[PDB]
């Protein structure tokens, strides 16, 4: 059972006063227990403020879920504002914008009980509120799913835009030993605007940057297998910064 999340826009403006619908969607398969919808306002889904939670009740076998009978909340600055019609297709509708909703949002979906990095997935979509809200921000999209024979090397990319001298900053996971909500991502490699580079433990030695950002892994190990990050950082701003998650099979 894997979890993929996709969106369809990077970017969508509204006028201050206006609404605004940010569209998500995702792809969980071998799993008919309803996952948590999380909208998360961030510079990555760990470090964010919760918008939006949900999720539908499981009806039983063979039952679809039924979006009357479901959990859905609405949090701090934005309670009472933003709102999910569809918990099966995510998409969020924010009411009454106003500039401090401008910024950077996360549609995550993660298995109930969530207790795999397989399970869990996450996108970003910015919220440009029109003459307030800065355009242009950095823009991560990675494969879904990547495959590479053990004992064979791989070339995973980091596809971007406005990503320009960007830090880069790839991790695993997440996981949640500590961490249920988001779980927590661990550091896998790392590549500054110096030039100076750092790898985990658990790949330093066989891995090296091919470019500005692609991490190349040498003689994959099956313990290899789960879910990447590449993620770019342009500043310390929730704008500066954006991730992207691929499955990485054995």
């Amino acid at each position: 059972s894997i979890m993929t999340v996709r969106t369809t826009h990077t970017e969508v403006e509204v006028h201050a006063g206006g609404t605004v619908e940010l569209p998500c969607s995702y792809q969980l398969a071998n799993d008919t227990q309803p996952p948590v919808i999380s909208w998360l306002k961030g510079a990555s889904p760990d470090r964010s403020t919760k918008v939006f939670k949900g999720n539908y009740n499981w009806q039983g076998e063979g039952l679809g879920f039924v979006e009357s009978d479901s959990y859905k909340e609405s949090f701090g600055d934005f309670l009472g504002r933003a709102s999910v019609a569809n918990l099966a297709a995510p998409t969020l509708r924010l009411t009454h914008v106003h500039p401090q909703d401008g910024g950077r949002y996360w549609c995550q979906v993660a298995q109930w009980s969530i207790r795999t990095e397989f399970g869990l997935d996450a996108k970003s979509v910015v919220l440009k509120v029109t003459g307030h809200t800065p355009s242009n921000n950095v823009h991560v999209s990675t494969a879904e799913v990547v495959q590479v024979d053990e004992g064979n090397d791989i070339t995973m990319t980091c596809p971007c835009t406005d990503c320009a001298n960007a830090n880069v900053t790839w991790y695993t996971g997440p996981t949640f030993f500590e961490n249920y909500e988001t779980g927590t991502y661990q550091p896998l490699a790392n590549k500054n605007q110096f030039g100076i580079t750092w790898f985990s433990s658990e790949i330093a030695g066989r891995a090296s940057f091919s470019g500005a950002r692609n991490l190349v892994i040498r003689a994959a190990k099956i313990t290899d297998a789960g879910r990447v990050w590449c993620e770019l950082a342009t500043g310390q701003g929730e704008l500066d910064a954006d991730r992207s998650s691929t499955i990485l099979k054995v």
